[PDB]
């Protein structure tokens, strides 16, 4: 048993390709299954698993399950993780940690299943997880948890932990804007993070640091609008797109010699996802687009997010998201499921997926 | 491939978070679970599990001890059958899982591995009685304690020792004057600590330690906080039994350290909420506190609760948990058991309900 | 992986206690069941299991399968081993050597799932298996196999097995009777096995052997008759009852410091088992008989076979054995089930487990 | 911990034993079990797994799955490998490559479950896998990728994958022919592959290569003609049998001392699966032709294709190979499964195994 360490360089990205269409390509999800809420997507050394947050088939008896990516969440195959409801989980080569928003809205830390730490609200409440994957490397994990009882004046924490103890935490400045729900890659010694701000920019906050919690705050500098709800796509600038820039959902930017914006089509009808890639920094005017890849066109889009398969000691590190999709049971239920997509440095073809 | 060893200094406790709640302490139990009984959580170097005994499906397939990893369902998939019995305590030295189980009139066969490795037989007219909680073991031995007598009025106790599933020795307990049945343990500080139920003459709840060389005492609670179920109202402190509605009673715990705990169930009538009291010095001296009582359910119906200590750390502390036995429903109606666990912080919590 | 190996001393046997007990030693099994018949039990080096032929829920259409022993015998929870109506297995510490009658009446043997050789009759046909497990010791399995039409005129060949293959064999001198199903055990360089005669024997015959296939057959020197059917029980003496000798039934003894013999105590309705034990051989006639165990009572029995748990590190091999139970559906149709009891140094109350 | 690497010598083949045998071979299937279809077995240095693609319990809802050979495909036993509906499959000693159609027919490479590798279409798609086990030897695994939109202008292609990424590639000359599914084995120095000719041929084209991708198609010079449909057997001759040359079905020949031909007994009604053994070489008018085992009678035929276990410290290399047949489920619903056959060294009797 040794630390998970991932890879240095990215794989070069020039499409994707799908890795699981969940419960519902049928049309309808089997009701047998648990209404799935707060989904993400995280990976060990083994596998990767699908987190998220059920009641049944805020409330004080939300619970954390996972299961194993591509299997459905029926009874069978669930595993207890916490109760909450908000989480985010990463491996770091030992153990699982989870994190949990639960109570009164403090933080669980369980390490396997053992709570190793928690953490109480200081700004009045309630925190909020990063509701993604968190980063381990090299035996220390990382994560960013939200505090503040409105958006206009919330505030980010960065923490660093230890087979699920604190080992310490860095205020992040955040003055003058809003960080919800960041979802992560690692890559050349950084932690990079998209987080969506309800408050006031259209456009997603960015975000990167090393294990010295040396950090940096950066603002994508393309009138390609990523957050949803947002206007009509605007020129190139560096700073924040106001209009339209209260409320929001989670999502993610990808920054590397090739970089990505992947987003809603429309952001009224949150119908279809595309996600375009430029020849370039996200951070400069000058960078142009180069592929626009329409992934969905049919089905209604939630959040979504990155993850890193890890268990690996390749030349080349592999990049993948999810997309939470609105669904529906065959009873006729609202739920959601679940969709993930990994990168390949072939160029691909134009395929809807649904 | 080596001795499981337990820290020999417990972590520091101010609070509780909970780290498994079956689906049927929000709601309705799934019918496709194994209908459980006798829960307990036992923890071995690389997981915790739920021991528990069978009663089948929806009307089905009884009378077996089973297994399942803590945090798991109990499907038919993920099912380890253990032994043939109706009461069982299991503990795990680091090789091995040690089952002791009951069955047939009454005597408890030892399984080591699957393998049975010892067989144990009543003097004082049985039937035997495990102590239905995880035993202890540290360093390759494991102890756990057996019940005799046929009334609780005239019950015997013994302390066996043993060494890769057989009885390595054994003594006897001096419970003259009282009962003390389904102990549940922990280990710090060289001595293994239990908490006894008695079901005879006292509302207050019976405490034992030990070391491996089976030097003993008995102790009893000096606090009028009632740790049985059932009890009447809490008390003055005092240094002896509450005999008063001191026959009945339910597997239960306290927790001796430099901070103290008793856990019990909130009303004894309809046996609805439990709470967890934290005491500032010994339960054994008249002048200790009382500090915070935590209520961590309201709204269930609760049974028995048990301690146990995780032990595949790197910690420098040993952990302490324990399992709370809920009385719940399944999906077609049947009523049935099933759990909520949880573990200490080292942090004060607020008033919050888990159930 | 290396090489199962067992122990040279059997632990003490005072008293039996039950491992498995089926459904339908408990009343009626489901109808999800296979129908299970020739159930046996052989052990590997991290588990018991149960292995049967079945058709449904001699003939073309029967499989051998196999179940951990614990397990019920739904479709999710088995393991096809074999196309055949009969078999014995056994493990060597790398893999599950099984032997199959299957066609018109070879043995085909497979390793793994992988065939390594085939037997096939010469003396008449079919083959016949010794119908429970076969005996691996040191990397090296042994098998007894059956020819001839009918056990007046049977032959029986000893067989040693290297991971699959033949390694040679040896006949057997069975001028005089016939040893049908032998169930067998090891300790002290000797592998015991007692045999069902068919033919001119109410008692039951029995082998020992080394690794060299030097062997000796013995006839039990006692007068409790362990075959079924059988007459009234007699004095001892060091010979065949003749005595309705014909007929028959797969059986066991145990031969050992305390030694042991069970039985259907009725051969009339074949209701109840018992097991007696004998303070010395079962090869004198001046030896004793001391405890009878009544283990079963209200339940019609059939087959009996010996295991030997080989998952140690040692002071003590343990020994078992499984009883074959007629049972019935929930459906009303007739099939069989299975109980195990395995031994233990101390004495045991007088307790009937059906 | 080591690249798998299979024996440079066969076994000697006389005859087949049957190793794993469906439940709907010998009656209906358990509808627990899921909808298999695109069968075909694929081995590890563990464990021999069935793969398949299903739907639920050209079509975009399916997926590839596996189990263990030898266990159902109930959900416990379930493995999701990947989305698509033609795959290919192989372990290197490493990790299982897996192989997968999806879209409008691009294929993506697993390795583990991780994408590592796109192969794209350039003559129009959809893109076809071997639907087959590929061969993987000695570090580096060989698959072959057919295209094209008809199959009097398919297109053929040789991949070289290490560690799930491709190291290139060559083209086949399939001028004048068709060559879809190829089914494979490794021997003395070379990959050797029997083809599916859908365009003008009742025979199996045949193709060989070596690891520096040295090719050489050949056409058996049997009139026992290998494909269904197909004519009247003809006279030995060395180039293709046109009439009745459309269409087809995925079978396998064997090249060796010994040579097989495998194929449905009744085109017609595809009813039976005989296998016919040569004295000698698929490639000369000369020889000759022994041995016709009649293995299946009862059963309806479609695929058929090789395998080679390697978990093993035989002295010689095993030969098994997988039929898919039609069947139907409890429930009444057209369904497929399998049986397996490996060769043993010994001739055999004439059994009807389904
Ligand atoms: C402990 O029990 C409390 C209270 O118990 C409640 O009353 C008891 C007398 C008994 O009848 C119980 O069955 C009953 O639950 C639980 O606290 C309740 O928790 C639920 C669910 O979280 C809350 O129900 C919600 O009420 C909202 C407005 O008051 C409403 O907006 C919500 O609707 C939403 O969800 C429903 C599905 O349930 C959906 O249909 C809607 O469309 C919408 O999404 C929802 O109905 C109660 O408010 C709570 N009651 C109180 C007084 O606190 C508690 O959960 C339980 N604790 C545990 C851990 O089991
Ligand atoms: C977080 O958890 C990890 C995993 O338990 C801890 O890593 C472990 O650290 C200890 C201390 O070095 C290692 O134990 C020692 O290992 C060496 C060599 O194997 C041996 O010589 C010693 O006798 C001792 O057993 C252990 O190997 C290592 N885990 C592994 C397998 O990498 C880590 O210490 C924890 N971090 C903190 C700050 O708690
Ligand atoms: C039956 O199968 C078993 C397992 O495959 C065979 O045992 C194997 O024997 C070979 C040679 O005797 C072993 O190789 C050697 O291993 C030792 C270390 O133990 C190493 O020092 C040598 O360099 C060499 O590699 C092999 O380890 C062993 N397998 C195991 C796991 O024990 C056996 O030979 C087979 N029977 C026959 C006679 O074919
Ligand atoms: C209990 O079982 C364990 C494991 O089988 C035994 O530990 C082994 O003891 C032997 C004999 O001294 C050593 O050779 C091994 O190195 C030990 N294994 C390990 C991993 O420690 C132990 O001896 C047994 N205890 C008793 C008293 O029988
Ligand atoms: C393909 O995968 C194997 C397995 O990871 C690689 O073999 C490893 O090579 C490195 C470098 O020498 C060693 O550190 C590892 O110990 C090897 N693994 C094992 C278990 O043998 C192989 O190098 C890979 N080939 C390429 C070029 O990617
Ligand atoms: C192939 O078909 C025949 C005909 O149905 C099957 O033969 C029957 O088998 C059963 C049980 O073995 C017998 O009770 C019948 O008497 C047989 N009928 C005939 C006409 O032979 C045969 O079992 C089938 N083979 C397989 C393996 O499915
Ligand atoms: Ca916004
Ligand atoms: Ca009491
Ligand atoms: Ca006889
Ligand atoms: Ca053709």
């Amino acid at each position: 048993a040794t630390p998970l360490v991932l890879g240095e360089n990215l794989c070069s990205i020039n499409g994707w390709v799908p890795t699981y269409r969940g419960e519902g390509t049928t049309g309808k999800i089997p009701d047998e299954q648990m209404l799935t809420r707060q989904n993400f997507v995280s990976c060990s050394d083994k596998e990767c698993r699908r987190f998220f947050v059920s009641m049944g088939y805020v409330s004080e008896q939300m619970n954390v399950y996972s299961v194993k990516l591509g299997d459905p969440p029926t009874p069978d195959k669930l595993k207890f993780e916490a109760v909450g409801w908000s989480a985010s989980s990463c491996h770091d080569g030992f153990q699982w940690t989870v994190l949990s928003v639960a109570g009164d809205g403090f933080v669980s830390i369980l390490y396997g299943g053992i709570i190793t730490d928690t953490i109480h609200p200081t700004n009045g409440g309630p925190l909020r997880t990063q509701a993604s994957s968190c980063i381990c490397n090299d035996g220390t994990c990382y994560t960013i948890i939200a505090d503040g009882t409105t958006y206009t004046a919330s505030s980010h924490r960065l923490y660093r932990l230890v087979n699920g103890t604190s080992a310490g935490w860095k205020a992040l400045d955040t003055t003058g804007f809003n960080f919800e729900f960041p979802t992560c890659y690692y890559t050349s010694g950084k932690v990079k993070c998209t987080g969506t701000n309800l408050w006031n920019d259209a456009k997603r906050p960015f975000l990167e640091f090393d294990q010295s919690f040396t950090y940096t705050f950066k603002e994508p500098c393309l009138g390609f609008l990523g957050d949803t709800p947002r206007g009509i796509d605007t020129t190139n600038y560096c700073d924040k797109t106001t209009t339209e820039g209260e409320g929001g959902i989670q999502g993610f930017m990808i920054e590397g010699s090739n970089s990505w914006i992947g987003r809603i089509i429309n952001p009224g009808s949150k119908k279809g996802f595309e996600i375009y890639k430029f020849l370039g920094t996200l951070f400069s005017v000058q960078t142009v687009g180069n592929r626009n890849y329409q992934l969905l066109s049919n089905s209604t889009i939630g959040r979504s997010g990155l993850y890193q398969p890890a268990y690996e000691s390749r030349d080349c590190q592999e990049l993948c998201f999810w997309i939470e999709i609105a669904a529906t049971t065959k009873a006729g239920l609202s739920s959601n499921d679940l969709i993930t997509f990994c990168g390949t440095g072939g160029s691909m073809p134009d395929v809807n997926w649904g």
